[PDB]
């Protein structure tokens, strides 16, 4: 897999060879191939040899930052649709940022308007924004589970006409708690707007 | 439209989530005054009202979050677009606690517009793990960038003494004092810094 | 729409005179393929397929001009956004009597993303006058490019070997004797030509 | 540095291969002039100042290539902000065997500033290629830029006659006469040229 090549690169402090890696893939694979066969495999890797202590923070930092800009390159392709925006975030405590772009990214290549806000948005103040701009939908990302426990019952009910949470961290029950629909696989999130 | 205009258009496209028309400006703004200069004239004039505006309670924390992730993308873009050679890199990032990421990555990006090897790592590297990768790449340099003291005042003295052959710190939450304190060279201005490499 | 159909698009973008469909159709292939990538995939594609367009006669000197314009600027802006490294130049130029002057701005390219100080000059510069801004400057290399073989012929035997301490030749117009005949390196690959400085 | 400094300052930079430096000082003179004021006070006294000190030995053709493939390049950006307006086109180039190509560049951004569809196809264009690519587009006027009287002086009577309905020839090099020979209408400021074009006569 050049997944393996990918993170060596990395590792190594080759970024432009990591980058050209990554173009290799993006040709092979196109878009959406590329973060089923390669981005997320190695996110899965970086993670999984920092919990082994295989890898210390700082170069966990670097392939992190390195796939975000990846991300980011594949979500500006895009492009920006017009219409009423739906935003995208990680509810307050939640620092992840990689599952909201993804999510942020399915939406766009679905002509949905997307807006990425980046991680940790209190709520009170995602519920002014989505009214002010008349989103149709607010869309929430959790890897982790306790972001979610520390929430009051109901308090994802009336971000906006729509409210979906996705992540490990989140499952059916937590979601049914606070009042959003759960949502597991990230193609079926442009379906369920009916549009 | 024009060049004395663009920072109060790009402020109100983002502020109406109107990220098409924010990406247009700013291109517009880099195609008037250059990589460098669409830093200081557009860039930077935005985020400090964005964070201006937010001290003052005139907006909310998910109106400047928009703002800051667009400003963090567009200055990752040019960081991309900028050579990256190859030799010793340098490695650039924040002191532990640091979750600030601009001011790094434009001490990153000042250093490979001069042709300086600069690795962004991403903010907030524990110490030892930040020594530990500067000692295995055979990394010349380490660069922090610090927007609040905080951070810096919570590191024991000389804390960042060894981190690589050259240690800098700077960022206005920094000064000559704390960085004296602490075992790294001050510098106030971007501009010195890759002279000073 | 595919990637692999932005090269019909630009072509034909370009051939009805539309450069605000040409410059949005190239900017979705830098998304696409990176900076080094886009040239590869659509600037090259298509200057090839102009040029065999009017070798067919399809169209004119004029339409190809318009093209060989665009993609011109295309490759200044990627140029400025790589950014200059301080350090002894390398200039970079064409033969006399050559005009063309992309394969010259795609070497300046490669070497700045490398971090190489390359000073693209412009097409066509008279050789003592090459000498003396190489010796001037301290430079450390020169890189010539010759797409016609015509200009490289009517040069005297060992006319570029004094130029600068290192002198390189390539471009479909050159190959191994024309650059042994006038004293210069040759090298086929722009890929190679950062590692051989 | 202060605005009286920037034109020395530029050429000095330039002279001596400092391209970082040309740039943030051309970034200066865009802030203290906007956008056409810069070429006013910046870009076209340096290019005339190049000149001079090549006439006055003091430069060779080197030197002279790097600051007007730098000039170019900023009047280049310059040209891409005006924006590319929709309509029949307008043909900007040199006449053949020309290859100075700022005065061109120069046309096309002033008529691109007032609306005008100012397609700019770089220098030393044959004719009959020029023709076919203003009959090609529907182009409704063509604009020749001649710095040098020579390459003018070159082309048969009548040469320049019919490239398009409206066919402007200005520069140093060209003059009422020679216009008239070759069949173009002759113009000497560019801001009056887009007028030129909505009240025809
Ligand atoms: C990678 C990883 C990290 C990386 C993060 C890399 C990055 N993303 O930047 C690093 C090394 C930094 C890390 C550190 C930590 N994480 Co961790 N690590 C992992 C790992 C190995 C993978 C996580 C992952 O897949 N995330 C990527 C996202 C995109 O996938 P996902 O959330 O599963 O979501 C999927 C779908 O739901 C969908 N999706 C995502 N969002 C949405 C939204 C919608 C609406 C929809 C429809 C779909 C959708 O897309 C994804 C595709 O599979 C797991 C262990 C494992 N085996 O999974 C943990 C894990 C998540 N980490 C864990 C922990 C504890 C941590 C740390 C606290 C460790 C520490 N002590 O410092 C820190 C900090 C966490 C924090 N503060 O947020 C725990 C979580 C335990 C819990 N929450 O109950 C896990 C489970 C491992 C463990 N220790 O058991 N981690
Ligand atoms: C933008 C901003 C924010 C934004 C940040 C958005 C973002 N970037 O993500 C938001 C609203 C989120 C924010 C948050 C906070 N910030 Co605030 N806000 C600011 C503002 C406006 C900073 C401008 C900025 O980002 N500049 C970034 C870089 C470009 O600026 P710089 O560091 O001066 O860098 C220059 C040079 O130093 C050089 N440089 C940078 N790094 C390096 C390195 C080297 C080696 C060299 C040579 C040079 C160099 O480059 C720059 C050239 O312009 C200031 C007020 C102001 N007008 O400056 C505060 C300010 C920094 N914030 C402040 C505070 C208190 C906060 C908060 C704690 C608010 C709160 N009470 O919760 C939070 C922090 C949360 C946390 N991490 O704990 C204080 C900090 C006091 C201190 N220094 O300890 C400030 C100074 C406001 C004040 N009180 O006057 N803030
Ligand atoms: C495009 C083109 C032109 C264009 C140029 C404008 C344009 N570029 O669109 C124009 C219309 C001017 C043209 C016309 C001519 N050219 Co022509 N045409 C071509 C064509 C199709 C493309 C090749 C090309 O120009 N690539 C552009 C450059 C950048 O790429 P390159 O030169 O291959 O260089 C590569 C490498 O060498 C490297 N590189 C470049 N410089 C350097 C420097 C260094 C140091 C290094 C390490 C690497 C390096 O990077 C480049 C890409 O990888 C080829 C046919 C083909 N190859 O498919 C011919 C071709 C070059 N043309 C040819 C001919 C015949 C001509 C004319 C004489 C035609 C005529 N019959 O009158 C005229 C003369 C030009 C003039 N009158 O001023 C012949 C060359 C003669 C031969 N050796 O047999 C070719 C090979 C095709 C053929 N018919 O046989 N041409
Ligand atoms: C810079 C310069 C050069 C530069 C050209 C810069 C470039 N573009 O690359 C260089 C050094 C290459 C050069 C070349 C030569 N040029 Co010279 N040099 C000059 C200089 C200083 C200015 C030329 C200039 O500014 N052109 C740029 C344009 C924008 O200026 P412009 O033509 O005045 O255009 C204005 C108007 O005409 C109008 N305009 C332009 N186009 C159009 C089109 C239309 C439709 C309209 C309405 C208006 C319009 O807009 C412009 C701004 O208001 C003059 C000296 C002087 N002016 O006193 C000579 C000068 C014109 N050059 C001269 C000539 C002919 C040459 C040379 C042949 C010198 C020689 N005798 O050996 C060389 C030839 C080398 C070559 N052919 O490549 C001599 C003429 C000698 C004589 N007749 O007595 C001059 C007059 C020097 C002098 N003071 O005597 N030159």
């Amino acid at each position: 897999d050049l997944g393996t090549g990918l993170l060596e690169a990395l590792l190594r402090g080759d970024l432009a060879g990591a980058e050209a890696l990554f173009r290799r893939g993006l040709r092979f694979w196109g878009p959406e191939g590329v973060l089923e066969h390669l981005l997320l495999p190695v996110l899965r890797e970086v993670g999984e040899a920092w919990h082994r202590g295989e890898i210390g923070v700082a170069e966990e930092h670097l392939a992190s930052t390195f796939l975000r800009a990846r991300l980011q390159e594949l979500l500006d392709l895009a492009g920006f649709p017009p219409g009423p925006p739906v935003l995208v975030t990680t509810p307050p405590g939640e620092r992840h940022e990689i599952g909201a772009m993804l999510a942020a990214y399915h939406l766009r290549r679905k002509g949905v308007p997307a807006l990425y806000l980046g991680p940790d948005t209190p709520l009170p103040d995602l519920r002014a924004l989505a009214r002010r701009l008349g989103a149709g939908a607010v869309v929430l990302s959790a890897v982790l589970s306790e972001p979610l426990r520390a929430l009051p019952d109901g308090a994802l009910k009336d971000l906006a006409p729509r409210v979906f949470l996705g992540g490990q961290g989140a499952g059916p029950e937590e979601a049914r708690r606070l009042g959003a629909e759960y949502m597991e696989d990230l193609k079926g999130l442009a379906e369920a707007l009916w549009l």
